[PDB]
């Protein structure tokens, strides 16, 4: 009753809301409380008015499925910014007030109260509704008796007591960790604060702290920059984004508590921004092989994905002061800045954020410079990015092993991720919207770019596997240069092929051997999939001359190469055969819907257009190698093509070597421990992957041991000749 918890109480408003800064002669403020107003009207005009209800919303009326539980409390929510917003229609509104009163109760008497027990998803039970309950009685303090809030909140003392564990209710807890464990500060810390129970703040301000951590096993942040949730899955891009979306809106209240947290604690928080979230983000996109199950909800595609690491950051640099709060602001603006197809304010659902954004922007004092080439090998999520400024692409490699699941379908979204880490490889050039506009709907799923597999038909109600090997992994030399390699075994043990990828600057070459069918089916590669533009068609040559493409399959024997040539320089794709291959091509109208992969998504049809590029293998010890080059016009790639024409040093069941002669680059994947003479220069030893730079007469080594997870001593692994 106006202490020193209601100040607090008043800081998490202005954080969640932010109606203290609101300023109707502000364009994108204006449009955002446009939003809440038609989200307010809507709610208020079909609410159940009638006596003895059954529902209070009837698009949420089957309390048995747990999301109508939270759907219903976010619309309390809703009511109570508005109410005290005073440039909003229903400021101090006494319909409102009542209303959200009233429903408080109807809802607490009926659905959701302590002799109630967790149905349906216990997310709703203890994270959701919790959340969605706190910050209305936050909001609407001055409405209601502390008396009410207690009361009010006394059921999530029931399913949450343990600030430690989730599922404490049912029969099977367990330990709150990562983006989970920050939304249980925001279930307990505001909790605390409205029931102004200081011991329920102090342990669990002390229990988050278990976030700011790395680790070497589980889930949580690695020293690597990889992130695992749920066992063994990469989740930088969904639930890394909960982390510090939710703990940088939590740390502002949490500091001007009796319990702080240390100032060196917070400095792990720069490391995760700056070694796991920055190299996912590219031209303001989050890459999709780091969102999991995410990938399959319509409205969170990869750049409103994105926003929710950008707005973490952007509160993070507020915070902090100095050069890294200089930093943390140039980092956002430039990401924000270099994005052309998604604007930002789209996602800024604040006061607060909406205003630190246009702060941010218009500072002419905060630096926008283009982010500079970098490769980052997430061996801990067995995932690889790679970015180069210079020619402006991006590039990443979704692998998994017997350390990581390939793909999470659960609670019915991602039903069919199949293949998404059987060495699928993203592309990220000028078409900045090719992973968004319905792309995984649409996408065939039996196809992912760059995966070998068979055409055997899967199951929607399949789920995720772990790999039989370990040796799987990226062997990282500098920036700009890697090596991976994948000993891959289809889902059904059927097929096999030793998969190797060369990262060589502005170039990756793809290497393909062993490739073993024990079925029926008939395999094949992807050499790609690509969704394309109906605005910026391209122009296909196969061994530079022209093509027309059909939705029929057309073969191409005797493929040396195939360019993909648009009116944007940025967004051509070349692909060079090491050896002359027999191709097919293809280019059809691919239509789907969101509701196919996610089941809560919807069915509304969904279409785009795709050049489908692939290789067949009819034998056993087959293989497959190009070289791919974005960014380049047709006469470079002609005249790098020439060049690369003698790139290939092997490519068998033992070895796969590609030579990068205008670098003195070697990328080198070895199965076997026999002794492997490179280029009558050098030798290398031991089983794992390679990459050597020759400067001079001296040679640069980066090996790794991918079943080891392991470097080593040079002596070990390279002998000079
Ligand atoms: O962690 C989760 O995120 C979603 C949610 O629907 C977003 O509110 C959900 O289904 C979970 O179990």
């Amino acid at each position: 009753v106006k202490d020193t918890y209601t100040d607090r109480l008043d800081d998490w408003n202005g954080i969640i809301a932010g109606n203290q800064y609101y300023d109707s002669k502000n364009d994108q403020m204006a449009k955002l409380n446009q939003e809440l107003e038609g989200k307010v009207a809507d709610s208020l005009s079909s609410i159940s008015s009638q006596a003895d209800r059954i529902y209070l919303w009837e698009k949420f009326s089957n309390y048995k499925t747990s999301a109508n539980l939270t759907a219903t409390y976010r619309k309390l929510e809703e009511m109570a910014k508005q109410v005290t917003n005073p440039s909003s229609r229903y400021y101090q509104d006494e319909t409102v007030v009542r209303t959200v009163r009233d429903s408080m109760e109807w809802m607490h008497k009926h659905v959701y109260n302590s002799e109630k027990s967790i149905v349906g998803n216990w997310w709703d039970y203890e994270i959701g509704t919790p959340r969605a309950i706190n910050n209305t009685l936050s909001l609407m303090k001055e409405y209601f008796s502390d008396e009410e809030i207690k009361k009010y909140t006394d059921v999530i003392e029931k399913f949450v007591p343990d600030p430690e564990h989730f599922r404490k209710t049912t029969d099977n807890p367990f330990k709150a960790l990562g983006g989970n464990l920050v939304d249980m500060g925001r279930v307990k810390v505001i909790a605390g604060l409205l029931r102004k129970d200081d011991q329920e703040i102090s342990s669990t301000i002390r229990s988050i702290e278990q976030v700011f951590k790395l680790v070497d096993q589980g889930e949580g942040f690695y020293q690597d920059g990889s992130y695992i949730d749920h066992t063994n899955v990469a989740y930088t891009g969904a639930y890394g984004n909960v982390l510090i979306d939710g703990l940088s809106q939590l740390l502002p209240v949490i500091q001007k508590t009796k319990n702080p947290i240390d100032k060196d604690k917070m400095q792990t928080m720069y490391h995760w921004i700056d070694k796991s979230f920055a190299p996912l983000l590219v031209n303001g996109e989050l890459m999709d092989m780091s969102r999991g199950r995410s990938i399959s909800r319509a409205n969170s595609e990869g750049h409103v994905a994105a926003v929710e690491v950008l707005r973490g950051i952007h509160r993070i640099a507020d915070m902090s002061e100095g050069e890294t709060k200089q930093r943390l602001q140039s980092l956002v603006k430039t990401i924000v800045q270099s994005d052309s197809y998604y604007d930002v304010f789209k996602n800024l659902k604040t006061y607060k954020d909406i205003s630190l954004m246009q702060s941010l922007l218009s500072d002419a004092g905060v630096a926008s410079v283009p982010r500079t080439s970098y490769l980052s090998a997430f061996n801990k999520m067995d995932k690889t990015a790679m970015y180069n400024a210079e020619k402006g692409f991006g590039f990443g490699l979704s692998l998994f092993s017997s350390r990581t699941l390939n793909y999470e379908h659960m609670n019915k979204e991602n039903k069919r991720g199949w293949y998404t880490s059987d060495g699928m490889f993203y592309l990220y050039n000028g078409d900045l919207s090719h992973y968004s506009d319905g792309y995984w709907p649409t996408v065939n799923p039996y196809k992912m770019p760059g995966t070998t597999e068979t055409d055997a038909k899967r199951a929607d109600s399949d789920t995720g596997k772990v790999l039989p090997s370990a040796f799987v992994g990226t062997s990282k030399l500098d920036d700009a240069n890697a090596t991976a390699t994948m000993d891959f075994t289809n889902w059904n043990q059927t097929l096999t092929a030793h998969k190797s990828w060369f990262m060589l600057k502005d170039k990756i070459a793809f290497l393909g051997s062993n490739i073993q069918n024990t079925s029926t089916d008939t395999a094949a590669t992807t050499i790609d999939q690509r969704k394309l533009e109906s605005s910026n068609p391209y122009k296909v040559y196969v061994n530079d001359k022209e093509a027309s493409l059909t939705e029929q399959e057309k073969d191409y024997p005797e493929t040396q190469s195939v360019f993909l040539e648009s009116s944007d320089s940025k967004k051509n794709i070349g692909y060079f055969f090491f050896k002359k291959s027999s191709i097919s091509m293809s280019k059809a109208l691919q239509k789907g819907a969101w509701k196919d992969i996610n089941e809560g998504q919807s069915d509304k049809e969904v279409e785009n257009e795709f050049l489908t590029i692939s290789q067949a293998h009819k034998q056993n010890g087959d293989s497959y190698g190009y070289m791919l080059i974005p960014n380049v016009d047709r006469a470079t790639f002609n005249q790098m093509i020439k060049e690369l024409e003698s790139s290939l040093i092997e490519n068998n069941e033992t070895l796969q070597s590609v030579y990068d002669a205008k670098q003195g680059v070697w990328g080198i994947v070895k199965y076997d421990d026999s002794v492997s003479t490179i280029s009558n220069q050098f030798q290398v030893l031991k089983r794992g992957v390679y990459t050597i730079r020759k400067e001079g007469d001296e040679y640069k080594i980066a090996y790794y041991n991918p079943e080891t997870q392991e470097s080593a001593p040079d002596q070990e692994v390279f002998k000079k000749l």
